[PDB]
């Protein structure tokens, strides 16, 4: 691996054990790691611990960055094991305010989409990460989606933004995929949904109902898959449908259950980190919901 | 109709007649249409019929923003006969860098959400429009979908990001909807909708690959679908994707047949205006691509 250079920032390749002592100022800091994935390290040597687990993972490629009169702002640096090429930053508090995130991450993005030959980087902040989400901006990234996610350290779930930049941005790409669900009787399996989903008729035609849409979400675009009315009495070959979803698997499941719709049992912890349960319609469909937690 | 009082601004409700020669500085101005529905009103005559159209829309509701010296920088306020209350706003050159549409957009947003009643509002920015979904950052909106739109008036279409901002945010909300397709060879089909579609593979679990997930983009959240593997025989009964897509559906077209794919034949305007075609996967899915244009 090589060294970054950059108008006023010297990045280095990570070493856990000569790092350790100076990262620690932010991986220690509970003001710092208040958006983090962990809660601050104990002491330097948990963060050598941290620090090692990181630079491990495949893919990973960590830099120290390096101010000009010596000092150890941070770190920044494409993560470990992603598939998508993963961004990453963190500096101490003392530092903050002084633009070194935005030279040191665009130092790391610049170098990753022409030097690392890559195709395109994402970096994933937390929704009301004010200071991240400006230098994510001022990098070129720029917001793809959006995802739940859970930190075991943390009560509750929480938002992610899917904010990156490309090489070259694809011209033909696709914004949704409205998969379609032959009921029986679509007018009875909208008000299910709408109960047991939150969902709501984006759009129906005929009297009763042969096709709708159900958007699963109050805004114009947005995850929702349509109907088509069965003309026929012979059963339907079932269709899994998989959705992620916001929230605890609980007060999702709880929803579904108190929907009266037909629920295969309570949420349970997958090995891929979700919990899940499955929600049958009577054509036999199954819809697994999953949340983070 | 009531009047908006702003820190510095004063909206009142549009009045065509009234306002507008002050509104065609900016309905007048190519530089500002370039991000219009409708090219530059050639008069104050012409902008005035557009003004008193656009005014007549059910459940419309626009004012015209007047500076503390005099003045009228633009309009802003919500949008008539959209299912989901959409937000407006323009103003002329000039009056470009003051605050103002921010100003007027928080407020529009602000009564809105309050006195007008509503329970949310949303915000169609094109992609590229970067000052105005600064705006639409600034008042509060956030980034919930991405739809193509084709204006009449252009070349080609273009994406738009679907912002929004909800009176009282909803806990379980479905973020994506992951269909399943069961296929005979998993790795063959992802070689195939990779080319056709443009995909990448997100995972394949198993070798040879007995499931996996298909990305219909770069990111880590978005458009994409499941690939499983079915053992045995036997035929699988036809799953029908609609795929939102980005583009002219000839370059859709063109790649999809050129990628070898099975395709019906070339795109077809249908009635709410969208250009699509038809994919069929060996198996028997059917993934029909529809684009504005
Ligand atoms: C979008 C558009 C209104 C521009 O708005 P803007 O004038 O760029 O945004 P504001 O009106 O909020 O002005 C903000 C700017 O004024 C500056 N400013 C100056 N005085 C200010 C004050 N007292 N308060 C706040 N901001 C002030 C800000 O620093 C900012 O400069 P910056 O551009 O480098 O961020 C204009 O480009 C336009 O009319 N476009 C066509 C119509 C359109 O955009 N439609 C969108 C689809 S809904």
């Amino acid at each position: 691996t090589a060294h970054l250079r950059t108008a006023r920032l010297e990045l280095t390749p990570l070493d856990p054990a000569a790092d350790a002592r100076h990262l620690h100022h932010a991986y220690g800091d509970e003001e710092v790691m208040r958006w983090w994935t962990r809660p601050a390290c104990a002491d330097p040597a948990e963060t050598e611990r941290y620090l090692t687990s990181c630079a491990a993972a495949p893919g990973a490629r960590l830099w120290t960055i390096r101010a000009p009169d010596g000092t150890v702002p941070g770190m920044a640096g494409l993560l470990g094991g992603t598939d998508v090429p993963g961004l990453t930053w963190l500096l101490r508090r003392d530092s903050w305010g002084h633009g070194y995130a935005t030279e040191a991450a665009a130092a790391v993005v610049g170098h990753a989409l022409e030097d690392g030959g890559l195709d395109r980087v994402e970096a994933w902040i937390e929704a009301g990460n004010r200071r991240s989400l400006a230098v994510a901006a001022r990098v070129g990234l720029t917001e793809r989606a959006r995802l739940a996610q859970h930190y075991p350290h943390r009560p509750g779930p929480h938002e992610m933004v899917v904010l990156g930049k490309a090489r070259a941005e694809e011209p033909l790409t696709t914004l949704a995929v409205i998969t379609e669900l032959p009921v029986r009787d679509v007018a009875a399996t909208l008000r299910l949904v709408e109960a047991a989903l939150g969902a709501r008729t984006a759009f129906a035609i005929g009297d009763p109902p042969e096709f709708a849409e159900a958007a699963l979400t109050p805004w114009s675009a947005g995850p929702r898959f349509r109907l088509a009315a069965v003309p026929g009495p012979g059963p339907v070959e079932p269709v899994r449908l998989h959705l992620d979803a916001a929230g605890t698997a609980d007060s999702l499941h709880r929803r579904a259950v108190d929907a009266g719709a037909r629920v295969d049992g309570p949420p349970v912890r997958r090995p891929w980190g979700r919990s899940e349960f499955v929600i049958t319609l009577p054509e036999g469909h199954e819809l697994t919901v999953s949340a983070p937690v």
